[PDB]
């Protein structure tokens, strides 16, 4: 039914490959 | 049904790639 | 149903790959 | 019904690599 | 009705291969 | 140079009030 | 600089009040 | 510089309250 | 520079308060 | 420069207050 083929080539990475992130950074 | 083909050549990567991010940032 | 490949060539990484982070630096 | 494989190639990992990372870091 | 494959060939690791962690560095 | 005041009455609360959330819920 | 108040009157509180919250909830 | 006051009246707490929470729930 | 007042009245708390929290709850 | 006061009444406590926790709870 679904079908998904990722092939990814980094040099260097400083951020986000096929990733999630959350951060917050709120302030009162 | 369903079909996806990713493929990706970074050199340098300091953002996203195939990523999902969630940042607050927000102020009282 | 579901079929997902994943195949990664990383050099150097600093950051995430594959990865679900949560981050929280907030203030009161 | 769901099948996924996994396959990474790192030469230095200073960040997560399929791995899933809480940090607080707060004020009060 | 799961199956999951996971192969990593790393060379020098300083952070997270396949794992979860929690830090806290909060203050009062 | 900047003022703010809140005041919030609340009887049931099953959602957010004065406050920051973040999900992922993504699907690869 | 900058002057907040918050004053808050919870009766039953099964969500977030002044808080941050992250989560995850990703499939692969 | 900076001044803030928080006063909460809670009756039962289930949830978060002036607090910060980090949930991974991540499936691979 | 920075001031900050807490002042909270909690009857019956199962959850966080002026709290900093983590879990994994991560599936491989 | 930093000044914080913390006033907490508490009737019945099941889970944090002031605190900082991590649970893992991972499977494999």
């Amino acid at each position: 039914q679904r079908l998904a083929n990722f092939l990814v080539h980094s040099g260097n990475n400083f951020g986000a490959i096929l990733s999630s992130t959350n951060v917050g950074s709120n302030t009162y």
